[PDB]
């Protein structure tokens, strides 16, 4: 039994709410998951060599956002039998 | 039994809500998952060599946003039998 | 039993809502999944060599947004028997 | 039993809603999945060599947005028997 | 039995709420999970060599945000039988 | 020898203005004045002139 | 020999203005004045002039 | 020989203004004055001039 | 020989202004004055001029 | 030979202003004065001029 009321006013507002469940607000928010940012470099001479044989190799600048549910999550997996 | 009321007003508003469940608001928000950003480089001489044999190789600038449900999630997978 | 009412007003509004479930609002929001951005480089001489034999090689600037449900998700997969 | 009412007004509005389920609003929102953006380069001399034999090679600037349901999703897959 | 009321006012507001459950607000907040940021370097001569055989190798600048539910989560996994 | 290769430039730009008004009541009673309550995006590059208003919103000018 | 390769530039830019008004009541009674209650994005590069208003919002000018 | 390679620049920029008003009541009664209660984003690069207002919000100018 | 490689620069920037007003009551009764109660983001680079207001908010100027 | 490689610079920047007003009552009765009660972010780089206000908020100027 909720009641509001205004009378003999020049500017009146009557708000009446019985039950309320507010919700989530993301205002101007930020989120970063698995991020690289601003990787500056100055190298007069650069050399990068990779010699992979039957394996997994992951080089360079990498960013990964990985959600696995029922499996083996990895970035570089190698397996033999 | 919710009730609002306004009377003898020059500007009146009567709002009456019985039950309310607010919802999610994303106002001006940002989200980054698996992102690279601003990778500057100055290299007078550069060399990149890769010699892969029966394997997985992942180089360079990479960004991955990977959602697996019922499998093995990876970036570089190698397998033998 | 929700009730609103306004009387003898010059500008009146009577809003009455019995039950309400608000919804999601994305106002001006952004989202990035698997993104690269602003990769500047200055290299007077550049060389890139790849010699793949029976394997998987993934180089250069790559962005991947990969959702797998019932399979092995990867960026570079190699398999033998 | 929801009721609204306005009387003896110069400008009146009577809104009455019994049940409401609001919906999703995307107003001015953005979304990026598997995107590259602004990849500037200055290289007085450039060379790119690839020598693939029975394998998978994926170079250069690539962007992939890949949704697989019941299969192995990849960017470069190699398989033998 | 909640009640509000205003009378004989020039500017009146009558708010009456029976029950309220406020919600989460993220206003201007930030979050970083698995992030690298500002990795500057000056190296007149650089060399990077990797010789992987049947194993997993993960080098360079990497950022990973990895949520696994029912699997072995890793960055570099190697297995044999 | 200038070179623009894929460059960008924004001079006097209004970009990406989003707005939502949901179930908002509103009652205005204006008498000889200005009442602004809506979206308004103005973008200019050059506005040159003495005694000149370059962008006005809800303005009331009564001089002598 | 200038070179712009993928460069960017923003001079006088209003970018990404988001706004939400949900279930807001509002009652204005203006008499000969200004009332601003809405979004307003102004972006200018050059505004040159003596005695000049470059951007006004809710302004009341009554001189003699 | 200047070189801009992927560079950025922001001169006079308003970026990312978020605002929410939820269930806010508000009652204004203005008489010959200014009342500002809304979002307002102004971005300028150059504003040159004697006796010039470069950005006004809720202004009341009554000179002689 | 200047070189900008991935550089950034912010001169006169307003970035990331968030605001929330939830269930706020408010009652203003202004008479010939200024009342500012909203968001206001101003960003300028150069504002040159004698006797010039570069950014005003809730201003009341009555000279002689 | 200057080199900027991934550098940053912020001159006159207002960044990340968050504000929340929850269930706040407020009642103003202004008569010929200034009342500021809202967010206000001002960012400038250069403001040069004799007798010049560079940023005013809730100002009342009555000279002779």
């Amino acid at each position: 039994g909720v009641v509001a009321a205004a009378e003999k006013t020049k500017q009146g507002v009557a708000e009446a709410a019985g039950k309320t469940k507010e919700g989530v607000l993301y205002v101007g928010s930020k989120t970063k998951e698995g991020v690289v940012h601003g990787v500056a470099t100055v190298a007069e001479k650069t050399k990068e060599q990779v010699t992979n044989v039957g394996g997994a190799v992951v080089t360079g600048v990498t960013a990964v956002a990985q959600k696995t549910v029922e499996g083996a999550g990895s970035i570089a997996a190698a397996t033999g039998f």
